[PDB]
DNA sequence: GGGTTAGGGT
C-alpha cells in the first residue's frame, strides 16, 4: 500500500463546512412518492388490469368517420393521379400476395413475411392492411405502427408511402423518431418509427392498447431492440388477443423467428433485383494476374480446397492462393490493381470498395490518388474517388450520391456503412474484401477490444445486392470459397455483446422484475454472468437496493433516455447548478462526437481539439466549449465558416442541442428544475466553476479511474511518454484521439473515463482530469485510518491519500449528509431553493471542491 | 500515435 498527495483542508474552511452542515441538519407534495410505492405494491396481474383500463382510447370508434373515409377512398381510386400510382404499386411482388396477407392476418395473431430487397414488403403491407380496413368500413379502429432500425429509413419510407397515396406527410402516414416527428392523424393511419421509440412508449402502454397492428421490420438484423421487443411480445400477446403483429425479415436465418413464434405462418415474397454474380479470389486472380511482391493454419484450410479445383484454374494462380496475403485486404496494391482493371474492361459504372476501417481506407485512397505505378497515373484524373466513413464528411454531402462527371468513373472506398446504412445507386461492381472491424467484450477480463475479423455469409450476400440496383453487376470477393465455408451465418447478435444495466433498469418499469428469468427467454439468451454485472453496477449507483428492488433514484434514471450512469450525472448537475456543460458531456457520450476526421487532416484535427479543450484537460468539457463556440457563431451569422474552419458537423451539433433540451424538459417536468431551458442562469450559477464540473463528471464516470505516474520532455517537439494504469492495475494510455494524449504537466494525476478499449494497446478513448477530494466526496470505498504512521483517507479502497483526522471526520460526515440529501431529492423532487437548508450543504461541497482551483 | 455500425413519447 502506497500513499498519495495530501488532501487535508485549511482549518478556516473546515470550520465553515461544519457550520453549513450544521445549518443543513436543522431542517424538518409528493405525487412521485405515491407513484413509486404504487409500482412496488402491485403484482403483475394487477399491473395488467390497471394498464388495460388506463389505456382505453381504441375501445372507441367514429362511425361517421369510418363512413367518410370509406367513401373518399372509393372515389380517389377512380381519379387519375391515383390509379396510376396504383399500377406501379401492382408491379411490386408483395401486392400479388395482398389478399392472402389480409386473410392470414385475420386468422393468426402472429405472421411472418420474408422477402428480399425490392419486394416492397415495407411500403405495401401497411397500406394493404389499412386500405382493407378502410374499405370494410373499419377505418377508425385501425392504427398501424411499423418499426425501423434506422432513423433515415423511418423518414424516407414514410415520405415515399405518403407520396404513393397523393398526400403530404402527416395525414395518413407519419413518422416518429427521437426528437423529430411528422405525426399521422390519430386513427386509420400508418406510423413509421424507430424501434427505440416504441420501446420507450411501453412505459405508459406496457401491453400495446394504443395500436391495432404492430409491424416489426428488419428483424433479421438482430438489433438489441428487435430482440428485446419479440421477447416482450411473448409476455404481452397472451393478454392482447386482438392485437395483430407482423414480423418482417430478409432471407437470413428466417427460420429462427418462425421457430421462435412456435410455428407461425410464413410468406416468402420474391424480390426485384438485377443479377449480380459472385466471383472469388481464384476467379479475380485469373482475370487480373496481379503478382504479390515488394499462423498456418492457413494452408491447413486452403490446400484441401486447392486440389479439387486443380483442373479448373491455372497452375500459377493457385500458387498465389498459397500466400496468406492474398485473402482479405493485406495487400492494398492488389485491390488497387483490381480497381484499375475494372476501369479498362467491364463497361461503365461505379466501383464500391468495402475495406475494414479508416486506416486501411486511407491507404487505398492515397494509392488511387497519388500512385507510384505507371498504370495508376494513367487512371488518376479519370477517377472521382470518395471515401465513406461515419467520421468523414462525404456521407452528409451531395456528390458521392450523384453520377460522376463525364469521362470519370466513380470509386467509393467505404466501411460497412455502405452495406445497409448508406446507399449509392449507380454501383455496378462491388469489391468485397471480406474484412471488417468488430468490438468484443471479454466478460472475464473486462476488456473491450476492437479487432479486425472476417465478415459473415449474410454480410457478403448483402454486399452482392448493392451492385444490382441499376443494371446487372459483378461482386468481387477477395477470399477463396474455402474461406466462405469458414464464415459464420450471421454476426453475433448484439444482445450478447452489450452491457445490460440499461435494459435491466428499463425492464423494472414494465413490471418485469426478474431480469435473469425474462432475458433467458430471448432468441439467444445473454450470458447470465453479464446480467449479474448489470445488476451489480445498478446496485452500486444505488438505482437498485441490495435485495434488487427499484429505488426512487432508479425510477427517475429509468425515465431518462440515456444510460443510468450519465442519467445520474445529468441529475446531479441539476442539484449542483451546472446543467449546461454537464448535459453537453452527457449528450456527446450517449451520441457521437461533432468532429469529423477527414483524410490527411489528422494533424490539424488534433490542434482544433486542443484549442477547444482550452487547456482544461477534459475530452468532455472540450465538447461543451465547442457547443459554446457553435452557439456564438449562430449569434454572429458565421455558422458555416466556423464549421468549416474546425471540421465540425453542424448536423450532429444541432442534434446534440436537441438532446440537451430533452434532458432539460424531462428534469423540469420531474420537478428537479425551475426552468426547462438548459441555459437558464439559475440552473447554471456554477457552470464556470471548473473544479465543480470535474466533480459532477467524476460522479458519472466513476468508478472508472486511472492514475498517471510518468513524464517526458526529450526531445522531438511536443510529446511525452505516460505511465498510467486503471483502478484494476492494467497499464493504459490515452487514445491518440483524446486531447490528453501525449500531454505533459497535469495539475492532477487522476482521470475518469467512459470507454477503455484495446486495439494496438489498451486505450482510454476519452478522459477528464479529476481531483482526489471530488472522487472521495461522490465515490464509495471511503474509510479513514492510519497506515505507515500516517493518517489517510481512501477512495474505492484502491487510492489512499494522506489526510489529517480533522479533514477526514468532516468529509465523512459530509458524505453522510450528501447521501441523506440525494435520498430525499429522489423521493420528493423539488428544485433546490436558492436560500434554503438544502443549499447550505451544496455550498459546503462547492467550498471544498474550490480548494483545487488553478491559481 | 489512431477512429466497425446502428438507437431512446408525450
Amino acid at each position: 500500500i502506497r500513499l498519495g498527495c495530501n488532501v487535508s483542508a485549511p482549518s478556516g474552511v473546515l470550520e465553515r463546512v461544519k457550520e453549513l452542515m450544521e445549518d443543513y441538519s436543522r431542517a424538518p407534495d409528493a405525487k412521485f412518492q405515491q407513484q413509486f410505492r404504487h409500482l412496488l405494491s402491485v403484482n403483475f396481474e394487477e399491473f395488467v388490469a390497471e394498464t388495460k383500463e388506463r389505456n382505453a382510447d381504441l375501445d372507441w370508434v367514429n362511425p361517421k368517420l369510418d363512413e367518410r373515409l370509406q367513401l373518399e377512398l372509393g372515389q380517389r381510386q377512380l381519379e387519375e393521379n391515383a390509379k396510376k400510382r396504383l399500377e406501379a404499386r401492382k408491379k411490386l411482388p408483395t401486392m400479388k400476395y395482398a389478399d392472402d396477407i389480409i386473410q392470414a392476418v385475420r386468422e393468426n395473431q402472429v405472421i411472418l413475411i420474408v422477402g428480399s430487397t425490392g419486394c416492397g414488403k415495407t411500403t405495401q403491407v401497411p397500406q394493404i392492411l389499412l386500405d382493407d380496413a378502410i374499405s370494410r368500413g373499419c377505418a377508425s379502429s385501425c392504427r398501424i405502427i411499423c418499426t425501423q432500425p434506422r432513423r433515415i429509413s423511418a423518414i424516407a419510407i414514410a415520405e415515399w408511402v405518403s407520396y404513393e397515396r397523393c398526400e403530404s406527410l402527416g395525414n395518413s402516414v407519419g413518422y416518429q423518431i427521437r426528437l423529430e416527428s411528422r405525426k399521422a392523424r390519430e386513427r386509420a393511419s400508418i406510423t413509421y418509427c424507430t424501434t427505440g421509440v416504441l420501446l420507450q412508449q411501453l412505459q405508459s402502454d406496457p401491453l400495446m392498447h394504443n395500436l391495432s397492428v404492430l409491424i416489426l421490420d428488419e428483424i433479421h438484423e438482430r438489433s438489441v431492440e428487435t430482440d428485446l421487443l419479440m421477447g416482450l411480445l411473448k409476455v404481452i400477446l397472451p393478454h392482447r388477443p386482438d392485437l395483430k403483429v407482423i414480423l418482417m425479415s430478409a432471407t437470413v436465418r428466417e427460420q429462427d423467428f418462425c421457430d421462435y413464434f412456435n410455428n407461425c405462418p410464413m410468406f416468402r415474397i420474391e424480390g426485384v433485383m438485377f443479377p449480380v454474380k459472385m466471383l472469388y479470389l481464384e476467379d479475380v486472380l485469373s482475370k487480373t494476374n496481379y503478382e504479390f511482391q515488394k499462423r498456418m493454419k492457413h494452408e491447413a484450410m486452403i490446400e484441401p480446397y486447392l486440389r479439387r479445383i486443380r483442373n479448373s484454374y491455372d497452375s500459377r494462380v493457385l500458387d498465389k492462393l498459397r500466400l496468406p496475403e492474398s485473402e482479405g485486404c493485406e495487400d492494398i496494391d492488389f485491390i488497387a490493381d483490381l480497381v484499375y482493371y475494372i476501369c479498362e474492361n467491364e463497361p461503365e459504372g461505379a466501383i464500391l470498395v468495402f475495406l475494414p476501417g479508416y486506416d486501411k481506407i486511407s491507404q487505398l485512397y492515397n494509392i488511387l490518388d497519388k500512385p507510384k505505378t505507371s498504370k495508376g497515373q494513367r487512371w488518376r484524373d479519370h477517377m472521382a474517388v470518395f471515401p465513406l466513413h461515419s467520421l468523414m464528411q462525404s456521407g452528409e454531402q451531395q456528390a458521392v450520391f450523384r453520377r460522376p462527371p463525364a469521362g470519370q468513373r466513380k470509386v467509393i472506398i467505404s466501411t460497412i456503412i455502405a452495406e445497409t446504412s448508406v446507399t449509392i445507386d449507380d454501383v455496378v461492381y462491388v469489391i468485397n474484401s471480406g474484412r471488417t472491424k468488430a468490438t468484443n467484450y471479454d466478460i472475464e477480463t473486462n476488456i473491450q477490444s476492437l479487432d479486425e475479423v472476417w465478415v459473415t455469409k449474410a454480410n457478403t450476400q448483402q454486399r452482392r445486392g448493392r451492385a444490382g440496383r441499376v443494371r446487372p453487376g459483378i461482386c468481387y470477393n477477395l477470399f477463396s470459397r474455402a474461406r466462405e465455408d469458414r464464415m459464420d451465418d450471421i454476426p453475433t447478435p448484439e444482445i450478447l455483446r452489450s452491457k445490460l444495466e440499461s435494459i435491466i433498469l428499463s425492464l423494472k418499469l414494465l413490471h418485469i422484475d426478474d431480469p435473469y428469468r425474462f432475458l433467458q427467454t430471448l432468441i439467444n439468451a445473454p450470458n447470465p454472468e453479464a446480467i449479474k454485472m448489470g445488476v451489480e453496477l445498478l446496485k452500486r449507483i444505488e438505482a437498485l437496493d441490495q435485495t434488487g428492488t427499484l429505488t426512487p433514484l432508479g425510477m427517475h434514471l429509468a425515465k431518462l433516455p440515456i444510460d443510468p450512469q450519465m442519467g445520474k450525472m445529468i441529475l446531479m448537475s441539476a442539484l449542483f447548478c451546472c446543467l449546461d456543460p454537464i448535459t453537453s458531456a452527457a449528450a456527446a457520450l450517449s451520441f457521437k462526437s461533432p468532429f469529423y476526421s477527414p483524410l490527411g487532416k489528422e494533424s490539424r484535427v488534433d490542434e482544433i481539439k486542443r484549442r477547444m479543450a482550452r487547456n482544461m484537460r477534459s475530452d468532455h468539457l472540450m465538447v461543451h466549449n465547442t457547443i459554446i463556440a457553435y452557439r456564438d457563431s449562430r449569434y454572429s451569422h458565421a455558422e458555416r465558416d466556423f464549421c468549416y474552419k474546425n471540421f465540425l458537423s453542424s448536423m450532429t451539433l444541432q442534434q446534440l442541442e436537441r438532446m440537451k433540451n430533452q434532458f432539460s424538459e424531462l428534469l423540469y417536468n420531474y420537478k428537479f428544475l425551475a426552468s426547462s431551458n438548459c441555459k437558464d442562469a439559475a440552473s447554471n450559477k456554477n457552470s464556470e466553476k471548473i473544479p465543480l464540473l470535474r466533480a459532477i463528471i467524476g460522479a458519472g464516470l466513476y468508478p472508472n479511474m486511472a492514475h498517471l505516474r510518468k513524464s517526458r520532455q526529450i526531445k522531438n517537439r511536443v510529446r511525452a511518454i505516460h505511465t498510467m494504469a486503471t483502478d484494476d492495475g492494467r497499464r493504459v494510455n490515452f487514445h491518440p484521439s483524446s486531447v490528453n494524449s501525449g500531454e505533459s504537466g497535469f495539475d492532477s494525476a487522476y482521470f475518469v473515463y467512459f470507454q477503455r478499449q484495446k486495439s494496438t494497446d489498451l486505450f482510454l478513448l476519452d478522459s477528464t482530469m479529476v481531483f482526489p477530494m471530488a472522487l472521495i466526496i461522490f465515490g464509495d470505498g471511503v474509510e479513514a485510518g492510519v497506515t505507515q504512521n500516517t493518517p489517510y483517507l481512501c477512495v474505492a479502497k484502491t487510492y489512499y491519500f494522506k489526510c489529517n483526522r480533522e479533514t477526514a471526520d468532516v468529509v465523512i460526515q459530509l458524505r453522510s449528509n450528501l447521501e441523506k440529501l440525494l435520498l430525499k431529492k429522489a423521493l420528493y423532487p423539488a428544485p433546490i431553493e436558492e436560500n434554503g437548508y438544502e443549499k447550505q450543504l451544496i455550498k459546503a461541497i462547492e467550498l471544498l471542491l474550490s480548494l483545487d482551483e488553478r491559481l
